[PDB]
RNA sequence: GGUUCACCUCUAACCGGGUGAGCC
């Protein structure tokens, strides 16, 4: 949602990274 | 003081912690 910020952004990559923890 | 933007970080998330720069 329309958050444009680098935590709305950070919580898109933390769930990248939860995909790749590992 | 205000205001607008831009960046990094904690957590599955809430809740939190930091930074840069405009504009006034």
């Amino acid at each position: 949602e329309s958050k444009g910020t680098a935590k709305s952004r950070y919580k898109a990559r933390r769930a990248e990274l939860i995909a790749e923890r590992r």
